[PDB]
DNA sequence: GACG
DNA sequence: GACG
């Protein structure tokens, strides 16, 4: 274990103005902080297919809408139900120093070490979040936090279970034979991610501990 | 209007170790911050009964579990699904200065003025939160914030809708009267905060009007205990 | 009452 | 791939 046992997993999901090729900006951020004990206490899914796991009783949640500096791409606005104009009309603030202070205080309430988990996080959420934080004078709140990509995790878990798309929805439906709800809301998709990570909680925690890496090593999506 | 038009309503719900006579401590806190426009964006249904309204798309959320400094009362533990032992196994921190810093930073993201809305808040959540903040070595982040009790609000809205002494204004009683459905996730902070949001979305314009007329400073809320 |  |  490169960094010991992770005591908190923080499921991260972002909405944004678009895809990496577009130099996107964040428009919504959700964190679900779950203690490793809560994950390892998830009851063993029985049946075929198993029911969607119940979220743990104890889950710290932070869900925020964020005004971007540029317009949302048409597809992004359609699927997320957000737009720059409506966010501004409702007085949503930019990704700013106060937000970094907020994140710091929320992270500080979680037992360490702590590991972010995001779906395709290594190619999307982590680099994007690194870019957003790099714009601020405030030192990054994530410099002591770890991260892993849940696509890699589920590939490993599924591989061990049965020696295929790994999109969030494809996995959820494969595991549970249900359709994800509130797709492309940061909280809806974060909850779906939590559910897939609860499919085999012990195995997931084991993989996370083995593959956690410092968020400080994530390269910004763009400069 | 005593304090202008409220730009954000923050629906507040707490779970705690017990009821007032027990000098309770907070074990869970949820804030749902909704811009006044967002409440107004609620689609108007003309069904009878109307369907439970969708929450607005834009709603900032903060939901936190908090370890108390004494055991939960057995009744509170059963009702809430929380216990000091389980909060502690899961590494929850106390209601401390960092929590106030977190609350302060969250409140700053909301367009001002903000008005807290809690069900029986005048007799429970507001005095309890005032008590918890008063223990800290950091300034309360609520001295520039306003508050109202949704029991008074719904009594007023229901009376105006059908010109009340013979009914309950408990959270679930109102919800069922308006929507003919049972509330879900009762006695979780977020679950009941969402139920409260739904009852406040029943008649959004009338609710906002009443809130503007009755908002009072949180700084004037007397602590539950000292 | 109504809040846990 | 898969992320909005
Ligand atoms: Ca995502
Ligand atoms: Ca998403
Ligand atoms: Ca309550
Ligand atoms: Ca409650």
């Amino acid at each position: 274990l490169p960094h010991g046992h992770m005591q908190t997993l923080i499921f991260l999901d972002l909405e944004a103005t678009g895809l990496p090729s577009s130099r996107p900006e964040v428009t919504e951020l959700c964190l679900l902080a779950v203690h490793r004990r809560a994950l390892e206490n998830t009851s063993i899914s029985q049946g075929h297919p198993p029911p969607v796991p119940r979220p743990p009783r104890v889950v710290d949640k932070l869900s925020l809408c964020i005004a971007p500096g540029k317009a949302c791409s048409p597809g992004a606005s359609e699927i997320t139900g957000l737009s720059k104009a409506e966010l501004e009309v409702q007085g949503r603030q930019r990704f700013d120093d106060n937000l970094a202070i907020l994140l710091r205080a929320f992270l500080q309430r979680q037992p360490q070490p702590c590991c972010l988990v995001a779906h395709n996080g290594d190619r999307y959420d982590f680099p994007l979040l690194q870019t957003e934080l790099a714009r601020l004078s405030t030192p990054s709140p994530l410099d002591g936090t770890f991260c892993v990509d849940s696509i890699a995790a589920l590939k490993a878990l599924e591989q061990a279970s049965s020696p295929k798309s790994y999109s969030l929805g494809s996995i959820y439906t494969r595991l549970y034979w249900q359709a994800p709800t509130d797709s492309h809301t940061a909280e809806g998709d974060d909850l779906t991610l939590l559910s897939i990570c609860q499919w085999k909680p012990q195995a997931l925690l084991q993989w996370v501990d083995e593959h956690a890496r410092p968020f400080s090593t994530v390269k910004p999506m763009y400069g």
